[PDB]
C-alpha cells in the first residue's frame, strides 16, 4: 500500500463528470473541478485541466495524470504551510500518507481547525489525536473514509486499508 492506493480506494475512478459526496463537480479519482453548480463551468474546467475539448469525459490515462498531479500538488501544499510542514516532518511514512489523504480531501482551509490535533500528532500522542479528530464535521460527514485515515494515523499500519 502507498498513497496512491489509499486515495484509489477513499475517492473511487468514475470517467464521466460526476458529483461528490458534497454536491460538487469532479472527475476522474477525485479530482475537483468547480464548485459552482453550472456543468458548463465543469466542462470548461476539465477542458483547461486536459488541454483538449472533452465535453465532461475522459480516459483512465487521463484520469491518472490528473491524480498525480493532484497527489503532487497536496504534497508541495503541505511542504509549504509554516503550521503542517513541521508536524508532517515529525511523522513516520505511513502517517505520512494519512496528511496527504486530509489535504487531498479537503485542501487547506482546515488548518486552523485541527490545531490541536496537529499539537497532538507533532507529540505523537496518537489514541488523543484520533478521539479530537473525530470531533469534526470531517468525521460526521465521511466517516467510513475518515475512520480508515484516523485508524491510520492511530495506528502507523495499513490496516483500514487492507
Ligand atoms: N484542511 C485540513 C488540512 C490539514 C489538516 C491537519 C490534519 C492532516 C495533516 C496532519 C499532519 C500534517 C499535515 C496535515 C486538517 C484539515
Amino acid at each position: 500500500m502507498n498513497i496512491f492506493e489509499m486515495l484509489r480506494i477513499d475517492e473511487g475512478l468514475r470517467l464521466k463528470i460526476y458529483k461528490d459526496t458534497e454536491g460538487y463537480y469532479t472527475i476522474g479519482i477525485g479530482h475537483l473541478l468547480t464548485k459552482s453548480p453550472s456543468l458548463n463551468a465543469a466542462k470548461s474546467e476539465l477542458d483547461k485541466a486536459i488541454g483538449r475539448n472533452c465535453n465532461g469525459v475522459i480516459t483512465k490515462d487521463e484520469a491518472e495524470k490528473l491524480f498525480n498531479q493532484d497527489v503532487d500538488a497536496a504534497v508541495r501544499g503541505i511542504l509549504r504551510n509554516a503550521k503542517l510542514k513541521p508536524v508532517y516532518d515529525s511523522l513516520d511514512a505511513v502517517r505520512r500518507c494519512a496528511a496527504i489523504n486530509m489535504v487531498f480531501q479537503m485542501g487547506e482551509t482546515g488548518v486552523a481547525g485541527f490545531t490541536n490535533s496537529l499539537r497532538m500528532l507533532q507529540q505523537k500522542r496518537w489514541d488523543e489525536a484520533a478521539v479530537n479528530l473525530a470531533k469534526s464535521r470531517w468525521y460526521n460527514q465521511t466517516p467510513n473514509r475518515a475512520k480508515r485515515v484516523i485508524t491510520t494515523f492511530r495506528t502507523g499500519t495499513w490496516d483500514a486499508y487492507k
